[PDB]
């Protein structure tokens, strides 16, 4: 009656399956290779941006409150111009980039290459170079996006398949060449920015091919540079995986609170200036020359927060470091991120985590030693659960942390920890963060056509 | 213009985003206790029954000749109770099972547990047992999605979501308790196993703790022991990555070919005995019973395929040998699947994989010395490539060989052989062999049978 309808129409679409067409599998490649050089190019400029701010540091260490002055000065100016130029040119090139272009993936959202790729490159530029705790990832991931956009609408592709599968592998191809990760790039287009409710033709055989050509183009001119290079940390027996549980109850409790919280101080910082545009980039300004100042009196609150993972999984902090590093760590990153600043939250999200497993190890190895315990292996397991109890996207945050740490016998405590986390997240109230900002963003824009 | 209410849809759905029953996910948790404990038992009959077969051989060993014919008894026997039971009381449960899981996915080809566990389950214990070129993989894939569909009707749950959920996440809990794999379990369930063009309510977190659940009773009976047992290959630098394109081409040229050898073959033995049980038993317990004696004599072509894979990777297997090895077990494990024995592919591909990859690996070292090259890398990156190109699944492919061999410095050779592997099994017009298959069985039962 219904069933003799379908089952033809299923044989008909299983004896051809996989077959996309060659258009889109060479846009593809063409995207992956431009995103990939895109990304190599801002993390350039960013790094060169801070080994000029150093130099001027060091330029004058004679006198020491000049010489905050000019730290404070060197960063507020950078921050200045990266708040400038967004909030001047592109009021959507501020902020993540993954809610602007995940709504893009369900055809709202229009993306703009054009008011996008130069203002939200050097206005990242800027706020990245100046010290403020933002990670690299998503001014290029959304610079991953356009330039999907951008290839489709100059070789005049048409279709919904090319623009859905096109902005899924510059995305891709981004979050592959923001951290050396192929995998955690496929895995994080197929599992938390493509359309979660109805169906979609993007095609995983151009995202790999956009992910491939990306990450090659990160390994030619990224040679032997680990981003974060831990040891090998013993295994994890049978008889300590519930500490990995406990860990993901904790992050679980504290996700959902610490997404409150970066949505509720994204407006709280409204609330300062209303959203003129010279009064935006004074508190911008103030903010990322007080988090270039804290580059250097206790420059470890400041900064992308990758050059402490290997500090804190091998000992060298104190416990009290340790909660003095994540109570300022907590506060620069939500005064950064919520401010209005373009610059994403998952590399503040992969060093937030580690501190917090770190500082868990720490006490469950001296609470008991029945186990011979280490204080890293559970900051391993934690580097990528924040990001799966806040983000809500275990699958990429459990194969990001197996990326870029290269320990695959503590796979069974990071899925443990990642997945108590998903689950205390969902069953204390906690919404996505990536999925709250996007409608947020778009009940806003609903309530601005009345 | 019904954007606004797509808009509006999507801000009510966005908020509520990832919200999995509770009873959903308890049930899972049970699913998956209950498919690794299924696997487990699985693995222990497997292991005993070869344990005892090639232990009565030496505990007779009088003469060469009736060594032999007790070699073939010995299979055969348990090869004809496997086949007997399969084509008496579950037609289904011949095959891999794959395709019948991922047919009951669909709402066709309905899973009756009651006759496929104890079938599946026995039979494959025989034929498996037998010493066949037969996976360990479908047969406890199809234990898995049975016994997600036993617990369903035991505790009544209805709806649809609850179905395909805990169909999904018993096949994922039986991969993942089948390879001691727990990614590879999730990313067969999200890129290959789930429905394929249309949207389904699978979520992701209750296929996650049915994998972590049956990991865990894998790991608790037989801990300290790896299926595959590779050491630390050396990394293959940027300069020669154009070899694993170029193995990708042979790969993805060869995957189409063994497809259309396989469904020939499916048929070319089903005219030997034309449907009948008697000549079908006998039919199976001579090629078991081969199966068996090639076990005994020169046993490097019978048996599951995991013994010679650490021997190819970089071991002594000269390039007489290795063409042996590739020929006779395409032979056999034709002879030994399309005959309709319950065991899947998905495991002797691997080993497929691995021998055509050490051979072409043996070529590039002697032909160029300027590379400093090794075979190993080479079998490491081309074992789940005939498994990317003739199921055509390549992202669980590169997980699954990243799992279970622990180098994760050759994952950009591992990812452009598999995307290699993908394109020249596409362009040059090949199926995917799990649903090349349901396609068929689909095909005959609304034509051939009413």
């Amino acid at each position: 009656q219904a069933a003799r309808l379908r089952r033809r129409q299923l044989i008909r679409q299983l004896l051809e399956r996989d077959k996309t067409p060659l258009a889109i599998l060479f846009m593809a490649a063409v995207v992956g290779t431009l995103v990939g050089l895109a990304a190599v190019a801002f993390d350039k400029g960013v790094a060169w941006l801070q080994n000029q701010r150093m130099g001027a540091l060091v330029h004058t260490a004679d006198n020491y409150p000049l010489l905050l002055t000019v730290a404070f000065l060197c960063s507020a100016v950078l921050a200045m111009f990266g708040y400038f130029l967004v909030r001047k040119y592109a009021p959507e090139a501020g902020g993540s980039g993954i809610p602007e272009i995940e709504g893009a993936l369900e055809d709202q959202r229009p993306v703009r290459w054009w008011r996008v790729l130069p203002v939200k490159f050097f206005g990242g530029l800027g706020t990245l170079g100046g010290g403020m705790v933002l990670g690299r990832e998503g001014p290029t991931v959304q610079i991953g996006g356009n330039i999907g956009r951008m290839v489709l609408d100059i070789f005049r592709l048409k279709g919904d398949e090319a623009r859905h599968t096109l902005l899924a592998t510059g995305a891709a191809a981004g979050l592959a060449a923001a951290f050396n990760a192929p995998l955690a790039g496929i895995l994080f287009i197929i599992e938390e920015m493509r359309p979660q409710f109805r169906y979609t033709l993007i095609s995983i055989k151009a995202v790999f091919i956009g992910v491939i050509m990306s990450t090659i183009m990160y390994r030619i001119f990224n040679h032997e540079v680990a981003l974060i290079d831990v040891g090998k940390l013993s295994d994890a027996p049978l008889n300590t995986l519930w500490l990995y549980l406990i860990l993901g109850i904790i992050f679980g409790i504290f996700g959902p609170i610490f997404n409150k919280w970066v949505l509720g101080m994204q407006d709280l910082l409204h609330r300062v200036h209303g959203g003129n545009i010279t009064k935006w980039v004074l508190m911008g300004g103030a903010i990322g020359g007080l988090c270039g100042l804290l580059g250097f009196v206790a420059p470890a609150t400041s900064g992308g927060g990758f050059n402490l993972i290997p500090i804190a999984t091998a000992g060298n902090f104190s416990m009290g470091m340790l909660v003095f590093i994540f109570v300022a760590r907590v506060i620069t990153t939500l005064l950064c991120f919520s401010s209005g600043a373009p610059g994403g939250i998952f590399a503040p999200m992969l060093a937030l985590g580690t501190v917090l497993g770190t500082a868990f190890g720490m006490v469950a190895v001296e609470l008991f030693p029945q186990y011979h315990l280490e204080a890293g292996t559970f900051a391993i397991a934690g580097m990528g659960a924040l990001l799966a109890a806040s983000i809500r996207a275990p699958l990429t945050g459990i194969i990001l942390v197996l990326e870029m740490t290269d320990n695959y016998q503590l796979i069974l405590p990071m899925i443990i920890t990642g997945l108590g986390a998903t689950l205390l997240a969902q069953f204390t109230g906690g919404k996505p963060l990536y999925s709250a900002i996007l409608a947020r963003t778009l009940a806003k824009q609903e309530a601005e056509q009345l």
